């Protein structure tokens, strides 16, 4: 209903909203809006086999001990759909704050380093967008009717290059089509061909974030470990906080400095054109929603004032960056370090020098200060990120931040690390409760996707030794011939870890007997029967092709 | 119409029997049927076709008192080329004589001594790889249709990933491709393909002999008068005695028993098999040669047997640990060592224990003995060595080794060495002519000068027209190339940083500054005077420090 006023960027271009009439009415609205949410407006709305196994005998202490979670209402109902959508979606960002001048000057800087050092950013390429399409992906409500299956049957079928255009075509003009998000269970995304637009024209900035020593972006989970471990070398203290339900939180305002600067980064002038665009259709998100009433179910169009949806490929690199800029923001502010030099601070930030550091993943970030900044900062820090709404999770809004320091205790990107040792090398490996691990990795072309599991798992979790068997079992259950390959042997995962200084089986470390405890399975009875059990349970599975034995390493 | 010699048949060593060399052959475009004018080398076809300036003012000494030259003044016409090498390398080495049993013993025990020490050896990474590689190196003549700068550019495409995989199986099919050599004015190579997979297969050797102690592998220059004086003092005389064209001197049967030890150091068995195909090409080299006839250029193919080319970057390390065996071998026979007692001499060698000393780095040795032993090995140990055919250079046959009993007379690796006193210690560093130094430090121009900057300064700065000239190049090269080293560097590769400053990096006497050493005299005090004035009419828009500051 009441929206606040907007916030006055000087400097930057507004998000104006586009005409989406054309959109909107390729919905099929029916009936009048009921109007039931808080910051949402509504507009109205119209009628509506190997891995699993492989686990079994663990399934109990998983699901006791360990969060495997059978508890998977499997279906949401419409009625819980929108449940979920009126708690964490419908809540109004925080636009008003006094803030955004110090915001902006700090992306102007970071895109002002970023065009110094790598040049201006291009549209990705045929080739470099076939390799980031999730050919998984869905068509979209607006899309249906053309029949194709997914994304990658859509891809291969070349159909999307008119449509791309098409889409480009009525955007620019501020009439777009295919404009409003679809939704599942709450994952926002638009059609298919605007997908393809939208990573075609912001694809690049991942290119970016692949330069800075505070982003992971192109290195894979094995290199996590020694970058924490680094980072805290030169520190000695660590602050990582959570922030609840931060794609609901940012504001308008920010995306507009995100729109700024990305429009910085353009090559020429119409590509500039193009993202700022985009962004006047993120700022000014319509979706469809799914509810239940007296037994009846809708597709709810709702219209919402700048957040961040799912089901963008942008979004990772758009919620890295502004994670970066609002982070470094405070901590400057909080510890008062001069506007002047905050060029240097982004630079030496970016190039792992002095004694602060960052690492940012979407939403996920750990702060390295030394112990006087660290107290500095745990004790008046949260001031600012309050003042945006970037509440911190399961947190008292005023409580001082915990700063750790012991790298072990380091969570970053759902996990922690440990030091597992390879020959004489010792590289600090992901841990994570092993539940999770084994629940992404039997629901999270069958025997297929579950033979990438098992080299997934060899490569990434070969420290934990259920992993390591796990993954062992799922090779020699899944057949031959359907970096990663059927010849997967140690000295590829040795090259990826240690540049191939270390080599064979042997070589492999686990990690401490002693901490096989709390997230990590517990060797006991139904362990070691899932043990031995584990080669007369990989025969009873193969059926037909041609297998290998695997437990035998 | 050369005749060859029988081979020999040496007992319990795979035999490099050669490859099926018609697709290598054929890689070369061979349009005529061979002349035939070669003594040793069979013919089997033909087809048709900054740092200078800042010297400048000791040219004229350089040329007339040192060993200078007219540095790249002049190319070699291709009839001196064939000239060069009907000369040099068309000689048949000496394959058939009677100490290839005792030979293979030692590189036996020499390699039984590496595997219980240090384990088997790998093939290198790709980091280790490339930090070892040429990167100006040339493509070869079958890689030229690729269209590559150069070996770096080569290396960076990651192209050569495939084509090295390409070449292996190839080769251990037994008909390789690319294994016919290329030559330039003679240094001899494989395309560049062939040799990053040599490089891969046979560049761990490298890693055994930095930690022999008969071995300077892995370490400066500046390091190696130390170790000379340190064996000089626990034996008290030393024979350093030149092979001529040692290369061209190793037999068929000597690199039998090379790649009989290489298979053994091998971590695998297909490890091994590469490493003994690798020798199977080896000892039975095929390269094209230039030549001159009546005008008309020729590109001539030419088959040998079993001699060692120099561009293979392994042959190094092979021609080291040869080097060492046979000389090990020359002087236990000489000097009466009994057969049981090999193991413990290769042993003490390697760990600079007991009264014998050997320091060996390619063809370039030096045996350190006790007087005694040093006047028995004097005077008959050439038989031994002269039945190899390993002759050693300027000398009759049979005439006795000199014996040297100052440390200052040792020649090795093409240097003498005198003490340097840096603070209170005093150190061995390395002096040449310095009409050598000069000449062989004589875009990536101003990066190359720059480095040559940098070494010189490292490496030379007891002679004083070195450092000079290398702190006039450090003035005039600019800040930021693609190689701010100070003292500090110096002093701890030295002295292990118990000296420092400038003032502690020491000097030869002045008395000494003659021979081999500029004399101080009128050209060398002018030069001093106009160099400054040379550095600021030299400098080009970059930013520079001025170095000469840090003497007069
Ligand atoms: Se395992």
């Amino acid at each position: 209903p009441e929206w606040t006023a907007e916030a006055v960027i000087e400097g930057c271009a507004p998000l104006t909203p586009l005409n989406m009439t054309r959109s909107i009415a390729e919905m099929h609205m029916e009936h009048p809006p009921l109007g039931i949410t808080r910051f949402f407006k509504e507009l109205g709305y119209k009628i509506a086999r190997f891995v699993g196994q492989l686990i079994e005998p663990l399934r109990r202490v998983l699901e006791r001990h360990h969060l495997f979670g059978a508890w998977q209402l499997t279906s949401t109902t419409p009625r819980a759909v929108f449940n979920i959508f009126r708690s964490k979606v419908d809540r109004a960002p925080v636009e008003l704050h006094s803030h955004y001048p110090g915001l902006k000057k700090m992306y102007d800087i970071l895109a002002d380093l970023w065009l110094e050092r790598y040049g201006s950013m291009k549209r990705l390429t045929e080739d470099e967008m076939a390799s980031a399409i999730n050919r998984r992906g869905a068509m979209g409500y607006q899309m249906d009717n053309r029949n194709y299956g997914d994304l990658g049957a859509y891809w291969d079928s070349g159909d999307w290059r008119q449509d791309v255009n098409t889409f480009k075509r009525a955007l620019l003009s501020g009439t777009p089509t295919h404009a409003v998000y679809n939704t599942t269970a709450i994952i926002q995304y638009l059609p298919a061909d605007a997908r393809l637009y939208e990573l075609k024209v912001l694809g690049g900035l991942h290119k970016y974030l692949e330069k800075c020593g505070w982003s992971v972006a192109g290195q894979g989970l094995y290199k996590y470990g020694d970058r924490v471990k680094k980072s805290m070398d030169a520190t000695g203290a660590a602050i990582s906080e959570d922030v609840a339900g931060w794609d609901t939180k940012i504001s308008k305002g920010l995306l507009t400095l995100e729109s700024h600067m990305f429009t910085k980064l353009a090559e020429d002038e119409e590509m500039a054109r193009e993202i700022h665009h985009l962004y006047r259709l993120y700022a000014d998100p319509h979706m469809v929603v799914q509810r239940e009433i007296e037994g009846e179910v809708h597709d709810v169009l709702l219209r919402g004032r700048g957040q961040v949806s799912s089901g963008r490929q942008p979004t990772y690199a758009a919620n890295t960056i502004t994670n970066f800029i609002t982070t470094t923001y405070g901590m400057a502010m909080t510890l008062g370090i001069p506007e002047a030099d905050w060029p240097r601070l982004i630079r030496n930030l970016t190039d792992e020098r002095g004694n602060r550091r960052l690492l940012v993943s979407g939403d996920d970030k750990v702060l390295f200060l030394r112990g006087d900044e660290a107290r500095v900062y745990a004790s008046s820090a949260y001031r600012t990120s309050n003042d945006m709404g970037l509440v911190r999770k399961d947190m008292a809004l005023e409580q001082e931040s915990e700063i750790i320091v012991d790298v072990k205790e380091i969570s970053f990107c759902s996990h922690r690390y440990w030091p597992v040792k390879y020959g004489n090398e010792i590289h600090y490996m992901p841990v994570r409760d092993v539940g999770e691990i084994f629940a992404k990795a039997t629901m999270a072309t069958q025997e297929a996707w579950a033979r990438v599991q098992g080299l997934n798992m060899l490569v990434n979790y070969h420290h934990i030794p259920e992993c390591r068997m796990l993954a062992l079992a799922i090779l020699s259950v899944t057949r031959i011939g359907l970096w990663l390959r059927d010849d997967l042997a140690p000295d590829t995962i040795h090259a990826l870890i240690t540049e191939g200084r270390t080599s064979g089986w042997d070589q492999l470390g686990y990690v401490d007997f002693k901490d096989r405890k709390g997230i990590l399975l517990r060797p006991d009875t139904s362990y070691k029967n899932w043990r031995r059990d584990l080669p007369g349970k990989v025969r009873q599975l193969r059926e037909d092709g041609q297998y290998k034995d695997w437990l035998q390493r």
